This record gives structure tokens, C-alpha cells and sequence, in this order.
């Protein structure tokens, strides 16, 4: 499924995700924009480590999904990386949680670092109620 970007919004409202671990849902908004479009069955291959990201929130399978395939993987979130492939994102937003509860929060992921921290984000929320 390809989320609309308000319809986005207030799903991650209802699951609680703002201020989860004090971290806005504008940011939550920017991360997926740049890690799926929205989309909740994206899925990223990365060569150089055999590992995958999966879903809304680009979840990687070495650490918190198990996917079978990867090398010495682990599982925080303790989910089949296939969870994270369904249109209902309620599994996909348990593990984001899962990730943020490390102290490195919402910065385990890159492309928030690059794209998001330290910049405007409200243009992710604006106009869609919550």
C-alpha cells in the first residue's frame, strides 16, 4: 500500500507514535517519506552486508526482523521480516519502537540524520489534523 500523506499522519497518531520516546510525529513523517515514499512494501537489498530493509520504515533484518537469509542476524523486534510487508502497518510501527528504544533513537537511521534532523519538518504535517 502507498500511503497518502495525511492519511499517513493520522494512523501513526492513533498508534501512538507521537512523542514516542520524544521524538515528533513530523519526524516519524519525514522518515518514511525518504526511507519507502509511504509505500509498506518496499523492500531494499544491500550487497554489501546481505542484509534487507523492509517496509514503511525501511526495517533492517540484521538486527530487528528475521528473514532467514541474513548472515549472523538477529531479532530485537522479534518479528518475520514478512510482518513488515502487510498493509496494515500496526506490526511495522512496533518495530520502529523497538528501534528508537536504543539510545541512538530515531538517529539508527541515516537518511534521518541527512534529510530530516536539524531541519524544517512541520511541511510533513501540515494540514492533516493531527
Amino acid at each position: 500500500k502507498v500511503f497518502e500523506r495525511c492519511e499517513l499522519a493520522r494512523t501513526l497518531k492513533r498508534l501512538g507514535m507521537d512523542g514516542y520516546r520524544g521524538i515528533s510525529l513530523a519526524n516519524w513523517m519525514c522518515l518514511a517519506k525518504w526511507e519507502s515514499g509511504y509505500n509498506t512494501r518496499a523492500t531494499n537489498y544491500n550487497a554489501g552486508d546481505r542484509s534487507t530493509d523492509y517496509g514503511i520504515f525501511q526495517i533492517n533484518s540484521r538486527y530487528w526482523c528475521n528473514d532467514g537469509k541474513t548472515p549472523g542476524a538477529a531479532n530485537a523486534a522479534h518479528l518475520s521480516c514478512s510482518a513488515l510487508l502487510q498493509d496494515n502497518i500496526a506490526d511495522a510501527v512496533a518495530a520502529a519502537k523497538r528501534v528508537v528504544r536504543d539510545p541512538q533513537g530515531i538517529r539508527a537511521w541515516v537518511a534521518w540524520r541527512n534529510r530530516c534532523q536539524n531541519r524544517d519538518v512541520r511541511q510533513y504535517v501540515q494540514g492533516c489534523g493531527v
